[PDB]
């Protein structure tokens, strides 16, 4: 099935701008549905769990400060190839670099000892399955219909 | 003090239509808090207990079916008179008689055997209270700095 | 039935000015769904027809001319209550006494010897069948399904 | 003359999904004309002869039956090198390739049998003119000045 | 003649917050005309001169406070009834008693000492042309033609 | 430093068409911070001042026609490497060419005699500096927070 899951991270610099909102929108409207989504204060622990790969990194103490500075809404987009497509949709690591037309490239620029990028976004599928397991649970991840889903049935 | 919180939910057909982030933008532009959020499916139980004002009205059943439907946002807002400004800013009841500007107002038309209307806002800041405990545990509150917030102290 | 049809022209100020998009988009958020619509060029006979309940008036002649000043967008909007409802959409008829949140309020003001107001809207279920079939032939009007019309049935 | 006109479909899903409006406001605001515009709901015959180059391929069915499920809105934007303009708008083919920022790219991506798309756009200036006359009669086409016409006159 | 001049002020807060360019974008929406714009830090008695008819009330100090806290963006409206127009699209003082549609219903709230409310509008003719004395020379206000004139124009 | 400040130009066919507000608003988003601003009517003097690297061209003429046909608003943009960032937003010159979410991507296509693009934006940080010294005085440069600024700094 093309159909995936990827893990979504609206980071401090976006929450405390007040861009929650907007970000969703952009998934919403591309036809990405929101399975699991909520706001939580990620500690230094999690924070390193899901940054795991950094871990050996110069910037990786400046990425926890970072990313567990304020709370943040994590959520997970369903969706025909979700996770490259979202990845698109988030533009380069550094936002001074992203496209206009991208979440990093439209909101983003200003950084501090980390790369402030508005969100994360899992970068494979199987960082996606790992990901979503650190911040949700089963229980917290739903199954329904969209609107518009019934237009793309295939007959 | 003039802060409150406030229990809003976005409704059944908001999510269906994806105005999940439409709608929470338009609390951010105001100025308002996002100090709690989650994205849960609310069974009769819980709904009951939310409506409960309204368990000796004729729309009743309908009303637990339609919050039941499908997941929903539940949010809690804070602000200065959040309570009132929200109901504010949500509109009439019924969305034919909300006010363009408002949500209902512009995101609300169409009813099933319930009336239909985007969102859920808390009418006091007692009801508030109340409803937030329902959906809320202390440790799913937050308090931190909005961007702004250093303008306004004295 | 509540649901109801009425017909809106966006007129040539909004046409000009490039708002068609704009206007549609407000209807189509509401959940009002487009069963006919089509660019045209009104002229004076047909405008005539339209407006006829203003023909004894002294703005008549500037109205007339006016509206067929640029082609126009005339469409029908189908929806509960959509008469009244896109008239309370539209606001005031003078675009300075229209509230904000209105189309009429948001997006128009300025006037020629006509009071120019961005779109026209049937004030009445009777006036929306006599308008209707005054631009559209049944051919021109569809009914299909909306993305979430299926969440409203029973 | 750089003035050119394309022929453009916002397709079913678009229309189901109440996307009209939206799409044709990044016309407009591009500066583009709208010289003839209307809902109709395109019939087999209609649907295979505007796509008659892709009648001998293995999709072909698919789509037919996608621009046909529920009415469309045909309309005939005008304006400097419309044809290539309206085309870059549009964004790549498969929705989930194309760019942030176009109309596929912001507002496309799941599929049924057929690439479900958002819009159509004529993708040369003959394929423009053999499209517009299939939709258009030219007492539907208009010579209307816009707002800002009048700027661009060259003195 | 309908066509007045009224004089809008950015607010310190409407600047912090980035909200310079929506608020300019609902004034070019309607139709109303940038003759006249700049930003600008007013000093306290700049401030006092605008704000004349409040010396005697007990916020004053703490509006002057407020209205130089940071850069601004003065800007002159030209167009018909200008005035009360922008008064109307501005809303009520106090943002949380602003209804939705309006500038200060949809991104005002939070307050200081001061009332915080994004903008200021001029609140008569006569008042517009004393306040933008003050912060224009006649140089700095320009006649031009916006995309749409002509279409009003006989 | 990464901190730098940029000119912009809010050409005549922007201000015409009434997109000033939606032009500020992109930069604003993006976390760029309005240290100057102002309408202003450019002459030709100061116009061919702005443009002298341009004096010996073909299209000089029309360029100055242009950008003095209107009043103008120009501003001044400070944030991390704005320079280049604001070019990037900005997009190609000739508007056709610019891809979605650019502004001129977005708003610009119909030109004159000289190649309508909605807005200027200083090329180089030199440039940038010779640029923002012909528009603006010192004392109309502001030092002063924006909202987030706070969010960060570098412990
Ligand atoms: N060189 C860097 N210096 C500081 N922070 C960085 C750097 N590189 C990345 N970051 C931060 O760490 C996050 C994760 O890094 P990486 O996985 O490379 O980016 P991406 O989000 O595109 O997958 C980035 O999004 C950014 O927030
Ligand atoms: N008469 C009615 N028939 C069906 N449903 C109704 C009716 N009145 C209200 N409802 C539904 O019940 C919800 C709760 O009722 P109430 O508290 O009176 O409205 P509100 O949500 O505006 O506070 C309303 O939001 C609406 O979804
Ligand atoms: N007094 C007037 N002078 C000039 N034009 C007017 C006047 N009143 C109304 N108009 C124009 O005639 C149109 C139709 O009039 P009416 O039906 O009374 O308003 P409405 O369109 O709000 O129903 C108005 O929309 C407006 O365009
Ligand atoms: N391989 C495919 N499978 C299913 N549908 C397709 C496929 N390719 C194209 N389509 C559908 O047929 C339409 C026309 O095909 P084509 O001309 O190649 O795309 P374009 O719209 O970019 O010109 C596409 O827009 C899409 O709706
Ligand atoms: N009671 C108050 N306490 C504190 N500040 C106030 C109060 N009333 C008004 N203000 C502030 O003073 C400004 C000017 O007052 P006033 O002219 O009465 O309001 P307005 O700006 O709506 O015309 C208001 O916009 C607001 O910023
Ligand atoms: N070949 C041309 N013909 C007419 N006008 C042009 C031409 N090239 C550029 N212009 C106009 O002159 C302006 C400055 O030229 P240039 O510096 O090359 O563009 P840019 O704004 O991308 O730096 C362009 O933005 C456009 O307004
Ligand atoms: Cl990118
Ligand atoms: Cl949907
Ligand atoms: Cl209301
Ligand atoms: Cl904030
Ligand atoms: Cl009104
Ligand atoms: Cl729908
Ligand atoms: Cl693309
Ligand atoms: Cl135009
Ligand atoms: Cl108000
Ligand atoms: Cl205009
Ligand atoms: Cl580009
Ligand atoms: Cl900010
Ligand atoms: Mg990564
Ligand atoms: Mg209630
Ligand atoms: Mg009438
Ligand atoms: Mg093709
Ligand atoms: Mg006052
Ligand atoms: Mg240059």
């Amino acid at each position: 099935s093309e159909t995936e899951r990827t893990l979504v991270i609206i980071k401090p610099d976006a929450v405390v701008r007040g861009l929650i909102g907007e970000i969703i929108s952009r998934f919403e409207k591309k036809g990405l549905k929101i399975v699991g989504m909520k706001m939580i204060w990620i500690d230094r622990e999690l924070a390193e769990k899901h940054y795991e790969e950094h871990r050996e990194k110069p910037f990786f103490k400046a990425l926890i400060d970072y990313i567990t500075k304020t709370p943040v809404v994590v959520m997970v987009l369903e969706g025909r190839y979700a996770v490259e497509v979202v990845r698109k949709m988030a533009g380069a690591t550094d936002p001074k670099d992203a496209a206009p037309g991208t979440i990093r490239g439209d909101f983003g620029l200003e950084v501090s000892d980390a790369i402030c990028n508005v969100i994360h976004a899992s970068d494979s599928k199987e960082s996606a399955e790992r990901e979503i397991s650190l911040f949700f649970k089963p229980e917290e991840l739903f199954e329904y219909p969209r609107a518009a889903d019934w237009f793309y049935k295939k007959g």
